[PDB]
């Protein structure tokens, strides 16, 4: 197909079902990093490649929802659309942030410790976590923990300075815009 999205513009799409072998490899690549696989064995998984003016994006869809992507560190991460569809309980943890940090994250900033107001779950430095605006629990960013959850629980209470979560994907980024349109 073809689609036209904000920021990325016109995208030419090529989609196919994942093979039985790719589906198995996908589950094996997700297990080490999340509490559980969020989707069913009956869910239809497809690989969608979108070529835009700047380059190529590949997104794995789950029953048509653009949910997963491979980052430069070789791990598979969820899109925010994935979190809307399946929630966040399957993630090892989440970090709750204040309004100012939710707005900064939606502009593309990393999450600094003073913007944190709560920690949920249990995770260690390097784990995949999501940052949610505390008031509405809206996910605004997906990234990598810079500190263990137990350390963060202490650090945000002291309002220590420093980075809490390194941003990988966030609301309004090019992938998010493309995924929004794929979901339409």
């Amino acid at each position: 197909h073809m689609l036209w999205a904000r920021l990325v513009g016109l995208a030419r799409l090529e989609a196919r079902a994942l093979s039985k072998k790719e589906r198995r490899s996908l589950l094996e690549r997700l297990k080490p990093y999340y509490t559980r696989i969020p989707f069913s064995e009956k869910a239809d998984l497809r690989l969608v490649k979108a070529r835009t003016d700047s380059g190529e994006y590949e997104i794995i869809t789950v029953d048509g929802v653009p949910c997963l992507f491979e980052w430069s560190d070789g791990r598979i991460y969820p899109t925010l659309q994935c979190l809307k569809a399946f929630g966040v309980d399957w993630l090892k943890g989440v970090v709750l942030v204040d309004k100012g940090a939710a707005i900064a994250l939606a502009k593309g900033a990393h999450l600094m410790i003073p913007g944190v107001v709560g920690v949920e779950g249990s995770f260690t430095r390097g784990d995949v976590v999501a940052a949610l605006y505390h008031e509405t629990r809206t996910p605004v960013m997906v990234g990598v923990a810079e500190v263990d959850s137990s350390a963060l629980e202490k650090l945000y209470r002291e309002k220590a300075r420093g980075r809490a979560v390194r941003r990988v994907h966030r609301l309004g980024d090019a992938l998010w815009e493309l995924a929004q349109e794929v979901g339409k």
